[PDB]
């Protein structure tokens, strides 16, 4: 027994934004149907591959980034098993200020939003499969950190024109371009004199094409950060990572196209 009255079967709590939640939420379910969340002291992770093994989204929230968080004392880790299209339902109406409530056992996890109403729901916990590509040194041969908006709007402009992006870095420039034969090619070059471009590194020249359809979908998170980290090699994955001002990160990896 602890001092504690209330949702006494509970394995792990946590208090959270309901609104920054959805976000969240949302980024997993471009590239995931059922996600698996670890609950450990350090706070809130969950990783996981798209089908295709071409994509993976990597969501952490440090335990100190929790309006309230604890862990029944016999437990380390605890999985929270989710379908996100669920999950999107249950925080559906959220709006700032909105708290979540997310207690969570073996069997089952109540979710209580503070919205207009309070919300409860009652889930099962999902038995989850989670893959992960191999972990090795993944070398980046380029590295920017770029204004979200503008990475955005020019992956909208790079659509108009084909479904393949290309990301070109040399020693002192980012370009971001279309490819193939529709026209204008739309061009975003980034130098260090252009307020978009916050830093740059480039140990070696790097061309990579990726589909710009996915990129587009994982750029939805972009509202989270006000810049995005890029990390690249050629004809190797791209790396994005958003560090949201609460603490909460999204990383994707995404596969190029070859």
């Amino acid at each position: 027994a602890t001092l504690d009255s209330e949702f006494t079967d509970y394995k792990a709590m946590f208090r959270y934004e309901a609104k920054v939640f959805k976000e969240l939420v949302d980024s997993v379910s471009k590239i995931l149907d059922e996600g698996l969340f670890i609950i450990t002291g350090e706070g809130l992770r969950l990783r996981g591959m798209d089908p295709a093994r071409v994509a993976l989204v990597d969501i952490e929230i440090p335990s100190s980034s929790f309006f309230d968080f604890y862990m029944a004392g016999d437990v380390e880790r605890v999985e929270l098993g989710v379908n996100m299209e669920t999950l999107k339902g249950v925080v559906a109406r959220a709006k700032k200020g909105d708290q979540l409530e997310v207690r969570v056992r073996e069997d089952k996890v109540l979710f209580i939003v503070e919205s207009v109403v309070l919300r409860r729901y009652l889930l099962p916990n999902l038995e989850v499969i989670v893959d992960v590509p191999e972990d090795i040194s993944l070398e980046f041969d380029a590295t920017a950190t770029v204004i979200a908006d503008v990475v955005k709007k020019t992956l909208r402009d790079v659509e108009l024109v084909g479904d393949i992006v290309e990301f070109d870095a040399g020693e002192d420039y980012l370009s971001i371009r279309s490819v193939g034969p529709e026209r204008r090619r739309v061009e975003t070059r980034l130098t260090r004199e252009s307020p978009a471009l916050i830093d740059l590194e480039v140990k070696e020249p790097a061309t990579s094409r990726y589909d710009v359809g996915y990129l587009k979908r994982m750029l939805g998170v972009a509202k989270i950060a006000e810049s995005i980290e890029l990390s690249f090699s050629t004809d190797k994955p791209l790396k994005m990572v958003f560090k949201s001002p609460d603490g909460s990160r999204v990383t994707y990896l995404l596969a190029p196209s070859t």
